[PDB]
């Protein structure tokens, strides 16, 4: 299972393994990665923006992971 804090912590630490089950999680849950559950309640930022703000030497593998997930889900 996943929630906003878990995804944010994963992308912050560049943990591509932790998000391996995000695609089947969302597909079984029938809910989009862009849904208001994943947006910040105040700023409106999504997990992608959180990943973009945490880059290591200009690289963060979880960005391509998230983009692939969002492509595949809806």
């Amino acid at each position: 299972l996943y929630d906003r804090r878990s995804i944010f912590d994963a992308v912050a630490q560049s943990n591509c393994q932790e998000l391996e089950s995000l695609l089947p999680f969302l597909q079984r849950s029938k809910k989009r990665l862009t849904d208001s559950e994943f947006k910040d309640p105040e700023t409106g930022k999504t997990c992608l923006l959180k990943a973009m703000l945490n880059l290591h030497n200009g690289q963060n593998d979880t960005i391509a992971l998230l983009l692939d997930v969002a492509r595949k889900t809806d």
